[PDB]
Protein backbone atom coordinates (compact mmCIF):
# COMPACT_ATOMS: atom_id res chain seq x y z
CA UNK A 1 0.00 0.00 0.00
CA UNK A 2 1.80 3.16 1.54
CA UNK A 3 5.57 2.98 1.83
CA UNK A 4 6.86 4.48 4.50
CA UNK A 5 10.81 6.27 4.96
CA UNK A 6 11.51 3.22 7.08
CA UNK A 7 11.29 0.83 4.19
CA UNK A 8 12.92 2.65 0.80
CA UNK A 9 16.45 4.08 0.16
CA UNK A 10 16.42 6.44 -2.48
CA UNK A 11 19.90 6.35 -4.25
CA UNK A 12 20.51 9.97 -5.40
CA UNK A 13 23.65 9.26 -6.87
CA UNK A 14 22.07 6.40 -9.61
CA UNK A 15 20.05 8.61 -11.98
CA UNK A 16 18.77 6.64 -14.48
CA UNK A 17 17.17 9.01 -16.55
CA UNK A 18 15.57 12.50 -16.82
CA UNK A 19 11.94 12.42 -17.66
CA UNK A 20 9.35 14.33 -19.15
CA UNK A 21 7.57 15.33 -15.72
CA UNK A 22 10.07 13.91 -13.37
CA UNK A 23 13.21 11.95 -12.57
CA UNK A 24 14.08 8.41 -11.98
CA UNK A 25 16.82 7.18 -9.52
CA UNK A 26 17.55 3.65 -8.45
CA UNK A 27 16.57 2.37 -5.00
CA UNK A 28 16.59 -0.77 -2.57
CA UNK A 29 13.17 -1.88 -1.12
CA UNK A 30 13.15 -3.31 2.84
CA UNK A 31 9.40 -4.82 3.35
CA UNK A 32 9.22 -4.74 7.03
CA UNK A 33 7.48 -7.79 7.71
CA UNK A 34 10.25 -10.33 5.90
CA UNK A 35 16.37 -9.11 5.72
CA UNK A 36 15.06 -9.15 1.95
CA UNK A 37 16.36 -6.60 -0.27
CA UNK A 38 14.22 -5.75 -3.57
CA UNK A 39 15.79 -3.37 -6.41
CA UNK A 40 13.32 -1.17 -7.19
CA UNK A 41 13.06 2.32 -9.40
CA UNK A 42 11.73 5.75 -7.56
CA UNK A 43 10.07 8.49 -9.62
CA UNK A 44 9.73 11.77 -7.78
CA UNK A 45 7.02 13.61 -8.86
CA UNK A 46 7.59 17.40 -7.02
CA UNK A 47 3.94 18.81 -8.13
CA UNK A 48 3.13 22.11 -5.67
CA UNK A 49 2.98 20.24 -2.50
CA UNK A 50 -0.63 18.58 -3.83
CA UNK A 51 -1.01 16.17 -1.05
CA UNK A 52 -4.86 16.23 -0.98
CA UNK A 53 -7.48 13.65 -0.92
CA UNK A 54 -7.61 13.63 -4.84
CA UNK A 55 -3.74 12.43 -5.06
CA UNK A 56 -4.46 10.09 -2.52
CA UNK A 57 -7.27 8.46 -4.66
CA UNK A 58 -5.39 8.47 -7.62
CA UNK A 59 -2.34 6.91 -6.13
CA UNK A 60 -4.43 3.88 -4.63
CA UNK A 61 -6.50 3.98 -8.31
CA UNK A 62 -3.18 3.22 -9.78
CA UNK A 63 -1.82 0.82 -7.52
CA UNK A 64 -5.12 -1.46 -8.27
CA UNK A 65 -3.95 -2.22 -11.78
CA UNK A 66 -2.71 -5.93 -11.92
CA UNK A 67 -1.69 -7.01 -15.20
CA UNK A 68 1.69 -9.33 -16.55
CA UNK A 69 2.39 -6.76 -19.04
CA UNK A 70 2.32 -3.70 -16.78
CA UNK A 71 4.93 -2.27 -14.38
CA UNK A 72 4.06 -3.63 -10.90
CA UNK A 73 3.72 -0.77 -8.83
CA UNK A 74 5.27 -1.87 -5.59
CA UNK A 75 3.65 0.87 -3.56
CA UNK A 76 3.96 5.11 -2.81
CA UNK A 77 4.35 7.28 -0.40
CA UNK A 78 3.04 11.21 -0.69
CA UNK A 79 5.83 13.72 0.87
CA UNK A 80 5.72 17.65 0.98
CA UNK A 81 8.41 17.50 -1.31
CA UNK A 82 5.74 15.54 -3.84
CA UNK A 83 4.97 12.19 -4.82
CA UNK A 84 7.13 9.28 -5.14
CA UNK A 85 6.10 6.23 -7.03
CA UNK A 86 8.15 2.69 -6.64
CA UNK A 87 8.57 0.20 -9.14
CA UNK A 88 10.08 -3.03 -9.93
CA UNK A 89 13.49 -2.03 -11.01
CA UNK A 90 14.31 -3.89 -14.63
CA UNK A 91 18.27 -4.22 -15.52
CA UNK A 92 17.14 -4.12 -19.02
CA UNK A 93 16.01 -0.76 -19.44
CA UNK A 94 13.49 0.29 -21.60
CA UNK A 95 12.54 -0.77 -24.70
CA UNK A 96 14.07 1.85 -27.45
CA UNK A 97 17.17 1.35 -26.09
CA UNK A 98 16.57 -2.46 -26.16
CA UNK A 99 15.55 -2.72 -29.47
CA UNK A 100 18.23 -0.64 -31.12
CA UNK A 101 20.73 -2.50 -28.93
CA UNK A 102 19.38 -6.16 -30.19
CA UNK A 103 18.85 -4.60 -33.77
CA UNK A 104 20.75 -7.22 -35.43
CA UNK A 105 20.00 -10.53 -32.74
CA UNK A 106 15.92 -9.58 -32.34
CA UNK A 107 13.56 -12.51 -34.59
CA UNK A 108 10.34 -11.33 -36.21
CA UNK A 109 8.70 -13.46 -33.50
CA UNK A 110 10.52 -10.94 -31.02
CA UNK A 111 9.16 -7.84 -32.77
CA UNK A 112 5.55 -8.74 -32.76
CA UNK A 113 5.23 -10.21 -29.43
CA UNK A 114 6.07 -6.89 -28.23
CA UNK A 115 3.34 -5.86 -29.51
CA UNK A 116 0.71 -8.12 -28.59
CA UNK A 117 1.86 -7.94 -25.22
CA UNK A 118 1.56 -3.87 -25.06
CA UNK A 119 -1.58 -4.09 -26.64
CA UNK A 120 -2.56 -6.52 -24.72
CA UNK A 121 -1.76 -4.23 -21.49
CA UNK A 122 -3.54 -1.64 -23.14
CA UNK A 123 -6.75 -3.53 -23.55
CA UNK A 124 -6.88 -3.90 -19.46
CA UNK A 125 -6.03 -0.38 -18.94
CA UNK A 126 -9.05 0.33 -21.27
CA UNK A 127 -11.11 -1.58 -19.63
CA UNK A 128 -10.18 -0.17 -16.29
CA UNK A 129 -11.27 3.16 -18.01
CA UNK A 130 -7.74 4.62 -18.12
CA UNK A 131 -5.93 6.84 -20.39
CA UNK A 132 -1.98 5.84 -20.44
CA UNK A 133 -2.10 9.41 -22.33
CA UNK A 134 2.10 8.27 -22.91
CA UNK A 135 2.21 5.37 -24.98
CA UNK A 136 5.55 4.70 -26.44
CA UNK A 137 8.57 2.48 -26.67
CA UNK A 138 10.49 4.76 -24.18
CA UNK A 139 7.37 3.96 -21.34
CA UNK A 140 7.54 0.23 -21.77
CA UNK A 141 10.31 -1.57 -19.93
CA UNK A 142 11.82 -4.97 -21.23
CA UNK A 143 11.46 -8.05 -18.02
CA UNK A 144 13.38 -10.51 -20.67
CA UNK A 145 13.17 -11.38 -24.38
CA UNK A 146 9.88 -12.64 -24.59
CA UNK A 147 7.96 -10.04 -22.09
CA UNK A 148 8.15 -6.53 -21.83
CA UNK A 149 5.88 -4.24 -19.39
CA UNK A 150 4.25 -1.03 -19.57
CA UNK A 151 5.01 1.85 -17.58
CA UNK A 152 4.60 5.57 -16.50
CA UNK A 153 0.43 4.61 -16.74
CA UNK A 154 -2.39 6.20 -14.98
CA UNK A 155 -0.67 9.96 -14.70
CA UNK A 156 -3.27 11.78 -15.86
CA UNK A 157 -5.08 14.14 -12.60
CA UNK A 158 -1.77 13.30 -10.51
CA UNK A 159 0.10 15.44 -13.57
CA UNK A 160 6.61 17.99 -24.87
CA UNK A 161 8.94 15.53 -27.53
CA UNK A 162 6.30 12.94 -27.40
CA UNK A 163 4.51 15.27 -30.08
CA UNK A 164 5.53 12.30 -32.60
CA UNK A 165 3.10 9.80 -30.25
CA UNK A 166 -0.05 13.01 -30.85
CA UNK A 167 -2.72 12.21 -32.46
CA UNK A 168 -4.11 14.77 -34.71
CA UNK A 169 -6.92 15.65 -32.93
CA UNK A 170 -4.98 16.70 -29.49
CA UNK A 171 -3.37 19.26 -31.70
CA UNK A 172 -6.22 21.34 -31.60
CA UNK A 173 -8.26 20.71 -28.34
CA UNK A 174 -6.84 18.29 -25.74
CA UNK A 175 -9.05 15.35 -25.07
CA UNK A 176 -6.77 12.58 -24.17
CA UNK A 177 -9.20 9.27 -25.31
CA UNK A 178 -8.36 5.59 -25.28
CA UNK A 179 -8.74 6.97 -29.60
CA UNK A 180 -5.61 9.15 -28.78
CA UNK A 181 -4.04 5.76 -27.29
CA UNK A 182 -4.60 3.82 -30.26
CA UNK A 183 -2.88 6.03 -32.21
CA UNK A 184 0.25 6.40 -30.18
CA UNK A 185 0.00 2.31 -29.96
CA UNK A 186 0.27 2.62 -33.55
CA UNK A 187 3.53 4.66 -33.63
CA UNK A 188 4.61 2.40 -31.08
CA UNK A 189 4.51 -0.63 -33.36
CA UNK A 190 6.04 1.55 -36.07
CA UNK A 191 8.94 1.69 -33.48
CA UNK A 192 9.40 -1.92 -32.98
CA UNK A 193 9.08 -2.77 -36.65
CA UNK A 194 11.70 0.00 -37.39
CA UNK A 195 13.73 -1.39 -34.47
CA UNK A 196 13.70 2.09 -32.28
CA UNK A 197 14.18 4.65 -35.17
CA UNK A 198 12.94 8.08 -34.51
CA UNK A 199 9.48 8.92 -36.14
CA UNK A 200 9.22 11.71 -38.74
CA UNK A 201 12.72 12.08 -39.10
CA UNK A 202 13.46 14.08 -41.66
CA UNK A 203 10.72 16.28 -40.08
CA UNK A 204 10.14 18.21 -36.99
CA UNK A 205 7.40 20.25 -35.34
CA UNK A 206 5.15 21.42 -36.10
CA UNK A 207 5.10 20.46 -39.33
CA UNK A 208 4.34 17.24 -38.06
CA UNK A 209 0.56 18.84 -37.52
CA UNK A 210 -0.12 19.71 -41.19
CA UNK A 211 1.77 16.59 -42.54
CA UNK A 212 -0.29 14.46 -40.67
CA UNK A 213 -3.69 17.42 -41.53
CA UNK A 214 -2.41 16.39 -45.34
CA UNK A 215 -3.25 13.06 -45.29
CA UNK A 216 -0.05 11.76 -44.74
CA UNK A 217 1.30 9.31 -42.44
CA UNK A 218 4.89 7.20 -40.96
CA UNK A 219 5.90 5.39 -44.72
CA UNK A 220 5.89 1.38 -44.42
CA UNK A 221 9.07 0.28 -43.40
CA UNK A 222 10.76 -1.61 -46.11
CA UNK A 223 11.04 -5.35 -43.62
CA UNK A 224 7.31 -4.72 -42.63
CA UNK A 225 3.97 -6.56 -44.61
CA UNK A 226 1.16 -4.88 -46.38
CA UNK A 227 -1.31 -7.08 -43.90
CA UNK A 228 0.63 -5.36 -41.14
CA UNK A 229 0.93 -1.80 -42.09
CA UNK A 230 -3.03 -1.39 -42.49
CA UNK A 231 -2.79 -1.88 -38.69
CA UNK A 232 -0.90 0.87 -38.38
CA UNK A 233 -2.76 2.58 -40.73
CA UNK A 234 -6.13 1.92 -39.12
CA UNK A 235 -4.59 3.13 -36.00
CA UNK A 236 -4.23 6.26 -37.58
CA UNK A 237 -7.49 6.94 -38.91
CA UNK A 238 -8.85 11.01 -38.84
CA UNK A 239 -12.03 9.98 -37.44
CA UNK A 240 -11.34 9.23 -33.52
CA UNK A 241 -14.23 6.69 -33.47
CA UNK A 242 -13.12 4.69 -37.18
CA UNK A 243 -10.47 4.23 -35.05
CA UNK A 244 -10.25 0.63 -33.77
CA UNK A 245 -10.09 -0.46 -29.89
CA UNK A 246 -7.43 -2.34 -28.31
CA UNK A 247 -10.17 -5.16 -27.75
CA UNK A 248 -9.76 -5.77 -31.41
CA UNK A 249 -6.26 -5.16 -31.55
CA UNK A 250 -4.93 -7.61 -29.28
CA UNK A 251 -7.17 -10.33 -31.21
CA UNK A 252 -5.41 -9.24 -34.42
CA UNK A 253 -1.48 -9.32 -33.12
CA UNK A 254 -2.72 -12.66 -31.31
CA UNK A 255 -3.16 -14.12 -34.79
CA UNK A 256 0.14 -12.25 -36.31
CA UNK A 257 1.77 -14.34 -33.45
CA UNK A 258 0.71 -17.71 -35.11
CA UNK A 259 3.26 -17.08 -37.94
CA UNK A 260 5.26 -14.15 -37.22
CA UNK A 261 7.33 -14.16 -40.05
CA UNK A 262 4.38 -13.36 -42.56
CA UNK A 263 4.23 -10.12 -41.17
CA UNK A 264 8.02 -9.15 -40.77
CA UNK A 265 11.05 -10.14 -42.99
CA UNK A 266 13.52 -10.78 -40.12
CA UNK A 267 16.31 -13.33 -40.87
CA UNK A 268 17.42 -13.62 -37.14
CA UNK A 269 16.13 -15.29 -34.30
CA UNK A 270 17.09 -15.57 -30.73
CA UNK A 271 19.92 -17.68 -29.71
CA UNK A 272 19.63 -20.07 -26.74
CA UNK A 273 23.74 -18.39 -26.04
CA UNK A 274 21.63 -15.17 -26.03
CA UNK A 275 19.44 -16.49 -23.47
CA UNK A 276 22.08 -17.30 -21.18
CA UNK A 277 24.34 -14.31 -21.98
CA UNK A 278 21.23 -12.14 -20.90
CA UNK A 279 21.20 -13.50 -17.60
CA UNK A 280 24.33 -13.07 -17.27
CA UNK A 281 23.90 -9.22 -18.37
CA UNK A 282 21.10 -8.38 -15.73
CA UNK A 283 23.09 -9.88 -12.47
CA UNK A 284 25.89 -7.29 -13.85
CA UNK A 285 23.67 -4.44 -13.70
CA UNK A 286 22.49 -5.27 -10.81
CA UNK A 287 25.36 -6.16 -9.17
CA UNK A 288 27.33 -2.96 -10.37
CA UNK A 289 23.87 -0.47 -9.83
CA UNK A 290 23.80 -1.44 -6.12
CA UNK A 291 27.53 -2.20 -5.13
CA UNK A 292 26.61 -5.69 -4.66
CA UNK A 293 24.18 -4.97 -2.17
CA UNK A 294 21.58 -6.76 -3.84
CA UNK A 295 22.18 -10.43 -4.45
CA UNK A 296 20.91 -10.70 -8.40
CA UNK A 297 18.38 -14.16 -7.34
CA UNK A 298 17.26 -12.08 -4.77
CA UNK A 299 15.15 -9.99 -7.92
CA UNK A 300 15.11 -13.60 -10.27
CA UNK A 301 13.44 -14.91 -7.12
CA UNK A 302 10.53 -12.09 -7.20
N1 LIG B 1 11.06 0.42 -13.08
C1 LIG B 1 12.12 0.78 -13.81
N2 LIG B 1 13.15 -0.09 -13.91
C2 LIG B 1 14.22 0.26 -14.64
N3 LIG B 1 14.43 1.39 -15.32
C3 LIG B 1 13.40 2.22 -15.20
C4 LIG B 1 12.23 2.00 -14.49
N4 LIG B 1 11.38 3.09 -14.59
C5 LIG B 1 12.04 3.93 -15.35
N5 LIG B 1 13.26 3.47 -15.76
C6 LIG B 1 14.23 4.16 -16.60
O1 LIG B 1 14.36 5.47 -16.08
C7 LIG B 1 14.22 6.46 -17.11
C8 LIG B 1 13.28 7.53 -16.63
O2 LIG B 1 12.19 7.64 -17.56
P1 LIG B 1 11.06 8.73 -17.33
O3 LIG B 1 11.40 9.61 -16.13
O4 LIG B 1 9.75 8.06 -17.20
O5 LIG B 1 11.07 9.65 -18.62
P2 LIG B 1 11.04 9.09 -20.07
O6 LIG B 1 10.55 7.61 -20.05
O7 LIG B 1 12.38 9.18 -20.71
N6 LIG B 1 10.02 10.09 -20.95
P3 LIG B 1 8.97 10.97 -19.94
O8 LIG B 1 8.42 10.08 -18.76
O9 LIG B 1 7.76 11.37 -20.86
O10 LIG B 1 9.61 12.22 -19.37
C9 LIG B 1 13.76 5.76 -18.39
O11 LIG B 1 14.62 6.10 -19.47
C10 LIG B 1 13.82 4.25 -18.07
O12 LIG B 1 14.77 3.58 -18.90
MG1 LIG C 1 8.97 7.05 -18.70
Amino acid sequence: CLIPSSELQTKLDKKLGAGAFGTVFAGIYYPKRANVKIPVAIKVFQTDQSQTDEMLEEATNMFRLRHDNLLKIIGFCMHDDGLKIVTIYRPLGNLQNFLKLHKENLGAREQVLYCYQIASGMQYLEKQRVVHRDLATRNVLVKKFNHVEITDFGLSKILKVAIKWLAIEIFSKHCYTHASDVWAFGVTCWEIITFGQSPYQGMSTDSIHNFLKDGNRLSQPPNCSQDLYQELLRCWMADPKSRPGFEILYERFKEFCKVPQLFLENSNKISESDLSAEERFQTERIREMFDGNIDPQMYFDQ
